[PDB]
RNA sequence: CGCAUAAAGAUGAGACGCGUUUUAGAGCUAGAAAUAGCAAGUUAAAAUAAGGCUAGUCCGUUAUCAACUUGAAAAAGUGGCACCGAGUCGGUGCUU
DNA sequence: CGTGATTCCAGCGTCTCATCTTTATGCG
DNA sequence: ATTGGAATCACG
């Protein structure tokens, strides 16, 4: 019956977990050891940490899902098209598509001959001497009118359906046009030939340079308004411009149409809404929109082709071949200059794989930037390599054809190529005639996003509904799938249910019922008072209609003028209006309702109540559908109701967006007596006027119980599915499951006794890739050249400094300036907002600049000055997204106010008040399972406390007392947080009960500027003995009670103690490892057992395969196998190691399995699973964890004492000193007289590491690096012992640098001891555990 | 408390481009062979987690997971306390 | 000739679309 | 980045 509390300290990869009384002491307890050891009894503290390895994301398993669904679709497109070309291949050749199937096997295993495509050797090489690439015989079959052999063609259309392009581009794209500057010049004709006033003169401008740059769009743009004479970007020109380069214009200020009309060319709408904005000016435009449109394909088509197109139909195979002739004439120069000029190295070159070079380019690993930069060299140091020079400059150098930037093709091109070939090929072939558009259909057939997968109620990730039982060929995909619902079904499983009615949907947000909803709701708090009135009252009904028929009805927005003068003055005749409760601008409005009225142009439709589903239906089809063909397929019902040109205007409206209330929610429930819904009340309460909320919390109303109802209806979920839910990382989401069941375990321990208070506080927590990409947008968006000064890796920008520079354009931020590439390590990195008011050090709030001292004051917001000095390069970078919306606001904070002391209370406040919503939701989980009686009044009996505190108070309060941590010791840190968390949190509440509000779970009603800013500055001063100086008491008390928040006699005492306990519960989450089956590299074939074949017939030897399984969970099999000649029976122990492949194999019958595997007459009984990170004590307490079936992990904690933790906190200067210049001397004069203690920490880990680490050659390597290093300062000594800790660490062995020595890993790659140990099944907490003595077996 | 914007993250769908593996693309000459010299090289088929049954243009890498007992499962149930101490927890007493 | 030390190695780039939450910053 | 799988190397 002792009282007790909870700390806890929620991480991505561990929960720390600690029992404390009210006393601040941990307590201890005896608990019962269950198996077959002897020891029955452990004695241990109440104090520990669960580990576990991080939740990881979906994303990476559903890449892989819809990559396995691509290959899938794509093998159906090759079965497709051999199935139509079938019964004609069996007579020219029966057994082509067989060898086809088999070309992979060997000779061996081939059932035809090994030659695919004819079956004989000579044929074979005539073909490939005839077409060295597909493209070859590409081009061929695309130019050539001669019938082709009917393999040639099955080749060609299946190399180009197989390999089809992006579909990225919507609508035609004819290659024919690819002159860019014949076409510029032609939009020139037509804008001068329809304008006359200002015609447009480009005459000696590079269009073809400009318009096909490797810049950015936007870039381009500019560049070609700069070197246009006298024309705006905005212009109508420019906007030409901007819709042929990709970039979406807006054609309204052009024409003064009122209308955005945006045309992006890209977009299929852009058709329909091209012939809108022909309604809204005239066909006189249309021929220069025509002219933009053949523009932008050039500027697309040029990019990939660069090749003549009135010589061929097939300018994509061309630019193929003529890559394949510029290869091989740039083979033959370089083959002969370098046996003219480097004889020696042409070996090198041409034979040798492993290099770089051009047999390593070709039949070894090497890309083209590899193969390239082994060759560039030798092209500089040789003579008459200046065409292959400029070639590699430009990447245009012994090229491939099949290469990473083919990503760029349009699906258009390959279907214009398979389009001649079926064309040219039909007549010769009658069955290509008439299956030419199931061909076509199969190249360009594509699943809409929206259908998803095309499932038959066996996918958990499908939605779509089929019109009719059959199956979904590509040619009846339209007929058999029902569009619509698939689309609505797609929308509506992701969107949201009201929280007031689980089972109801929401509203979309522009619904009318919606927006009445909420203007109603705005209005019952309209508190007018006018001349007249002895009290303020509210409006009534009749006035909230004849308002809402006036003002909402024909007003966009309504202002507090309008209401008072077309309303107050006009009808009421009252010219004295003042408002209270609402602003001059009327948050809520009937946008909806003035957008249909101006596309219907009709009021009585609107305003008729008996319609009004009509308009619902509307808003949700227009919410629902993107596309205009699926809405107007939806709303053709609603056609006859409308004009057809009023339909049409309405397929253009969209409203995206939805809300949080379902329509059942507003107007479906009805109360009891008076049998008014929600929204009726809204409408007419009567003098009240109350609100939703007063609505929905009124007892005496239904509403309440019938919302209540719908809640209990489901009784909520499981505790994982209701984890699941929350809005959060999947590794938070596991933290905080872990922190549940923690906290389940732990009130079992205590015996059932629930804990007084639970304070929990949860951590805040490739890149270069990342930074690589946003860095080259900038710059191209910004039209800069600093990239090309110098070619930075990405690990290079991985330097925060570097970074900084090459977003800022190498410029200062703060002053007019460049900073130098070599001059690093010399400028400062300041933050916009201070540290003191913002612990923030992420890239959006950091700066770097030459001096900090140019920002101006250090207390504030960089000076105005520096804002109109610099406000056009900030916006110039905003543009370009190298600094975002955040940051330009913070930079530019000053002209709009800067930052009132208002603003630096409230970030005072909230660096110990944690605002953050996943707290607030593991909060509310622990409150909801923790506190379950409920009053005789319904009021919930909070018997537990769950108070949230921040990672600052106790992160401070272990800098002020020195409680240092270091987390590089062991894992008992996270423990340690845990607990002091707690010590911090419950003294809080004791000290301030009036505080509860901030920090306690529950809507307490405990409720200038440097009044808060002190307090919460000094919030935490009553731990420390002196203040500022100001002396409290020894003892503090409860203030207006008697109670002892906190001794600082013996308080510290005791936690210092606590701190220093060896026995922490460190737990190491055991975990069947899932995922994928091995490494997913296929290695070539070798005589090694360790290859996994890629298929059942596919034997490894000749084929390859992976290696390097991952195994599930490890099995202790007891049995005998086969040893000598007379194969007899050897009694065997071992781990075999089940791997995830062979898991379910296993699972279905293990003894089938390991009968199979060759142990025989193996015991079911005595088969122990052994997952991952399984924990052995071997002896001496030496703890090996199971990293597999055959490594082993460190398993044990080194329990450094406080004092040396300290010392290596103090002698690091962990984040340099924050101190004052006397308790920093004092600090370091410790040090100084505390070196030796260096020499002791050294022993510690020798003795640890010779009693459980058993790394001899590495820790004789450390102990020589550590006497070398002797002489060296306390300060760097202490940092390369905190790096020496990695030696001694918990779980896998890593390398590790001792200045600049590098201690290796000393791996345990043998799992033979831990067969005759002591097995250990430890409870989350690991207080309860079962040992169980393998050696035994 | 309500709107607008931006960023980040989560989830799902549809698609591209490569990469890899085996085979095909008769390598030739001098050679007894070792090999040497020369020539050639750019392409394609197929697989892209083994595979499964539910046979779909589906599904197969997320989440969840100590032991023991009751179990389809979900899951439920199983382990005295105090005190003195502390090198990973030990001991003493009370109790059962 | 086993066995500990050492070395090496690991699929990756892009685009379109939708929904949700959370945080930051204005406005109100 | 990490950390287990695999091959290879050095050597008593
Ligand atoms: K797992
Ligand atoms: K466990
Ligand atoms: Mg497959």
């Amino acid at each position: 019956d002792k009282k007790y509390s909870i700390g806890l300290d929620i991480g991505t990869n561990s929960v720390g977990w600690a029992v404390i009384t009210d006393e601040y002491k941990v307590p201890s307890k005896k608990f019962k050891v269950l198996g077959n050891t002897d020891r029955h009894s452990i004695k241990k503290n109440l104090i520990g940490a669960l580990l576990f390895d991080s939740g990881e994301t979906a994303e990476a398993t559903r890449l892989k899902r819809t990559a396995r669904r691509r290959y899938t679709r794509r093998k159906n497109r090759i079965c497709y098209l051999q199935e139509i070309f079938s019964n004609e291949m069996a007579k020219v050749d029966d057994s082509f598509f067989h060898r086809l199937e088999e070309s992979f096997l060997v000779e061996e295993d081939k059932k035809h001959e090994r030659h695919p495509i004819f079956g004989n050797i000579v044929d074979e090489v005539a073909y490939h001497e005839k077409y060295p690439t597909i493209y070859h015989l590409r081009k061929k079959l695309v130019d050539s009118t001669d019938k082709a052999d009917l393999r040639l063609i099955y080749l060609a259309l299946a190399h180009m359906i197989k390999f089809r392009g992006h579909f990225l581009i919507e609508g035609d794209l004819n290659p024919d046009n690819s002159d860019v500057d014949k076409l510029f010049i032609q939009l020139v004709q037509t804008y001068n030939q329809l304008f006359e006033e200002n015609p447009i003169n480009a005459s000696g401008v590079d269009a073809k340079a400009i318009l096909s740059a490797r810049l950015s769009k936007s870039r381009r743009l500019e560049n070609l308004i700069a070197q246009l004479p006298g024309e705006k970007k905005n212009g109508l020109f420019g906007n030409l411009i901007a819709l042929s380069l990709g970039l979406t214009p807006n054609f309204k200020s052009n024409f003064d149409l009122a209308e955005d009309a945006k045309l992006q060319l890209s977009k299929d709408t852009y058709d329909d809404d091209l012939d809108n904005l022909l309604a809204q000016i005239g066909d006189q435009y249309a021929d220069l929109f025509l002219a933009a449109k053949n523009l932008s394909d050039a500027i697309l088509l040029s990019d990939i082709l660069r090749v003549n197109t009135e010589i061929t139909k097939a300018p994509l195979s061309a630019s193929m071949i003529k890559r394949y002739d510029e290869h091989h004439q740039d083979l033959t120069l370089l083959k002969a200059l370098v046996r003219q000029q480097l004889p020696e190295k042409y070996k090198e070159i041409f034979f040798d794989q492993s290099k770089n070079g051009y047999a390593g380019y070709i039949d070894g690993g090497a890309s083209q930037e590899e193969f390239y930069k082994f060759i560039k060299p030798i092209l500089e140091k040789m003579d008459g390599t200046e065409e292959l020079l400029v070639k590699l400059n430009r990447e245009d150098l012994l090229r491939k054809q099949r290469t990473f930037d083919n990503g760029s093709i349009p699906h258009q091109i390959h279907l214009g190529e398979l389009h001649a070939i079926l064309r040219r090929q039909e007549d010769f072939y009658p069955f290509l005639k008439d299956n030419r558009e199931k061909i076509e259909k199969i190249l360009t057939f594509r699943i809409p996003y929206y259908v998803g997968p095309l499932a038959r109620g066996n996918s958990r990730f499908a939605w779509m509904t089929r019109k009719s039982e059959e199956t979904i060929t590509p040619w009846n995909f339209e007929e058999v799938v029902d569009k619509g619902a698939s689309a609505q079904s797609f929308i509506e499983r992701m969107t949201n249910f009201d929280k007031n009615l689980p089972n109801e949907k929401v509203l979309p947000k522009h619904s009318l019922l919606y927006e009445y909803f909420t203007v109603y709701n705005e209005l019952t708090k309209v508190k007018y008072v006018t001349e007249g009135m002895r009290k303020p009252a509210f409006l009534s009904g009749e006035q909230k209609k004849a308002i809402v028929d006036l003002l909402f009805k024909t007003n966009r927005k309504v202002t507090v003028k309008q209401l008072k003068e077309d309303y107050f003055k006009k009808i009421e005749c009252f010219d004295s209006v003042e408002i209270s409760g609402v602003e001059d601008r009327f948050n809520a409005s009937l946008g909806t309702y003035h957008d249909l009225l101006k596309i219907i142009k009709d009021k009585d439709f609107l305003d008729n109540e008996e319609n009004e589903d009509i308009l619902e239906d509307i808003v949700l089809t227009l919410t629902l559908f993107e596309d205009r063909e699926m809405i107007e397929e939806r709303l053709k019902t609603y056609a006859h109701l409308f004009d057809d040109k009023v339909m049409k205007q309405l397929k253009r409206r969209r409203y995206t967006g939805w809300g949080r209330l379902s329509r059942k929610l507003i107007n479906g429930i009805r109360d009891k007596q008076s049998g008014k819904t929600i929204l009726d009340f809204l409408k007419s309460d009567g003098f009240a006027n109350r609100n939703f909320m007063q609505l929905i919390h009124d007892d005496s109303l239904t509403f309440k119980e019938d919302i209540q109802k719908a809640q209990v209806s489901g009784q909520g979920d499981s505790l994982h599915e209701h984890i699941a839910n929350l809005a959060g990382s999947p590794a938070i989401k596991k933290g905080i499951l872990q922190t549940v069941k923690v906290v389940d375990e732990l009130v079992k321990v205590m015996g059932r006794h629930k804990p007084e208070n639970i304070v929990i506080e949860m951590a805040r927590e490739k890149n270069s890739r990342e930074r690589m990409k946003r860095i080259e947008e900038g710059i191209k968006e910004l039209g800069s050249q600093i990239l090309k000064e110098h070619p930075v890796e990405n690990t290079q920008l991985q330097n925060e400094k570097l970074y900084l520079y090459y977003l800022q354009n190498g410029r200062d931020m703060y002053v007019d300036q460049e900073l130098d590439i070599n001059r690093l390590s010399d400028y400062d990195v300041d933050h916009i907002v201070p540290q003191s008011f913002l612990k923030d050090d992420s890239i959006d709030n950091k700066v770097l600049t030459r001096s900090d001292k140019n920002r101006g004051k250090s207390d504030n917001v960089p000076s105005e000055e520096v804002v109109k000095k610099m406000k056009n390069y900030w916006r110039q970078l905003l543009n370009a997204k190298l600094i975002t919306q955040r940051k330009f606001d913070n930079l530019t904070k000053a002209e709009r106010g800067g930052l009132s002391e208002l603003d630096k209370a409230g970030f005072i406040k909230r660096q110990l008040v944690e605002t953050r919503q996943i707290t607030k939701h593991v909060a509310q989980i622990l409150d909801s399972r923790m506190n379950t009686k409920y009053d005789e009044n319904d009021k919930l009996i909070r018997e537990v406390k769950v108070i949230t505190l921040k990672s600052k108070l106790v992160s401070d309060f272990r800098k002020d007392f020195q409680f240092y941590k270091v987390r590089e010791i062991n894992n008992y840190h996270h423990a340690h947080d845990a607990y002091l968390n707690a010590v911090v949190g419950t003294a809080l509440i004791k000290k301030y009960p009036k505080l509860e509000s901030e920090f306690v779970y529950g809507d307490y009603k405990v409720y200038k500027a440097t009044a808060k800013y002190f307090f919460y500055s000094n919030i935490m001063n009553f731990f420390k003995t002196e203040i500022t100086i100001r002396k409290r008491p020894l003892i503090e008390t409860n203030g207006e009670t008697g109670e002892i928040v906190w001794d600082k006699g013996r308080d510290f005492a005791t936690v210092r103690k606590v701190l220093s306990m060896p026995q922490v519960n460190i737990v190491k989450k055991t975990e069947v490892q899932t995922g994928g089956f091995s490494k997913e590299s296929i290695l070539p074939k070798r005589n090694s057992d360790k290859l996994i074949a890629r298929k059942k017939d596919w034997d490894p030897k000749k084929y390859g395969g992976f290696d390097s399984p991952t195994v599930a969970y490890s099995v202790l099999v007891v049995a005998k196998v086969e040893k000598g000649k007379s194969k007899k029976l050897k009694s065997v122990k071992e781990l075999l190691g089940i791997t995830i492949m062979e898991r379910s194999s296993f699972e279905k019958n293990p003894i089938d399995f390991l009968e199979a595997k060759g142990y025989k007459e193996v015991k079911k009984d005595l088969i122990i699973k052994l997952p991952k990170y399984s924990l052995f004590e071997l002896e001496n307490g030496r703890k090996r964890m199971l990293a597999s079936a055959g490594e082993l992990q460190k398993g044990n904690e080194l329990a450094l004492p406080s004092k040396y933790v300290n010392f290596l906190y103090l002698a690091s200067h962990y984040e340099k000193l924050k101190g004052s210049p006397e308790d920093n001397e004092q600090k370091q004069l410790f040090v100084e007289q505390h070196k030796h203690y260096l020499d002791e920490i050294i022993e510690q880990i020798s003795e640890f590491s010779k009693r459980v680490i058993l790394a001899d050659a590495n820790l004789d390597k450390v102990l020589s690096a550590y006497n070398k290093h002797r002489d060296k300062p306390i300060r760097e000594q202490a940092e390369n012992i905190i790096h020496l800790f990695t030696l001694t660490n918990l779980g896998a062995p890593a390398a590790f640098k001792y200045f600049d020595t590098t201690i290796d890993r000393k791996r345990y790659t043998s799992t033979k001891e831990v067969l005759d140990a002591t097995l250990i099944h430890q409870s989350i907490t690991g207080l309860y555990e079962t040992r169980i003595d393998l050696s035994q077996l």
